[PDB]
């Protein structure tokens, strides 16, 4: 995450990390939302190889045990049928994860909200995204999870010419577009939006500009978790 803030700790208990195993080490790779006590929802591009992965649920500081963590193990991994890693631009950046056992819910490990199938933000409207990745373009991922004020921008002004024109679809959600962004790390994460004082997750981060990051005019797109309701209910 660009911009922003550490979060409080376990402040977005619907946050969880993906990480893979490499030797004796797990590296942190990709965020995400859990969604039912024993699915995880990420991107698609986050899980299209055959890693062995490691789900932290009740994280914040990623090198230390805090005693608030569930580590959980991956049994399988659903990818959205119309992805095509060849062409993020072209959507269905969204994945499910079953995971071997169910969390334990409590006050650091909660369910995320969902939004009704179809429903669309107003421009503006009060989002956060939330992610341990980069701080900065190239720059290092953060040990604490981050938060960042990073309001939705609608389909007009985002597919407009002088923004991201035609390569955001109306299955894609934009948010920021100024100096906070999410980065390398966050993918898969979400895109906390505020509606009728609630949170709910609005976004699967999805990709960033190829320039930079938080590149101006450049927001931060997000897979619509709205029109992929059916699908995932199709799953689970
Ligand atoms: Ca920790």
């Amino acid at each position: 995450v660009v911009g922003g803030r550490v979060a409080q700790p376990n402040s977005w208990p619907w946050q969880i990390s993906l990480q893979y195993k490499s030797g004796s080490s797990y590296y942190h790779t990709c965020g995400g939302s859990l969604i039912r006590q024993g699915w995880v929802m990420t991107a698609a591009h986050c899980v299209d190889s055959a890693r062995t992965w490691r789900v932290v649920l009740g994280e914040h500081n990623l090198n230390t045990n805090e005693g608030k963590e569930q580590i959980m193990t991956v049994n399988s991994v659903f990818i959205h049928s119309g992805w095509n890693s060849d062409d993020v631009a072209g959507g269905y950046d969204i994945a499910l994860l079953r995971l071997n056992t169910q969390a334990s819910l409590n006050s650091a490990v909660q369910l995320a909200a969902l939004p009704p199938s179809n429903q669309i933000l107003p421009n503006n409207n009060p989002c956060y995204i939330t992610g341990w990745g980069k701080t900065s373009t190239g720059g290092p991922l953060s040990d604490s999870l981050k938060q960042a004020w990073l309001p939705s921008v609608d389909h007009a002004t985002c597919s407009s010419s002088g923004w991201w024109g035609s390569t955001v679809k109306t299955t894609m959600v934009c948010a920021g577009g100024g100096a906070n962004s999410g980065c390398n790390g966050d993918s898969g994460g979400p895109l906390n939006c505020q509606v009728n004082g609630s949170y709910y997750v609005h976004g699967v981060t999805s990709f960033v500009s190829s320039s930079g990051c938080n590149a101006s005019k450049k927001p931060t797109v997000f897979t619509r978790v709205s029109a992929y309701i059916s699908w995932m209910n199709g799953i689970m």
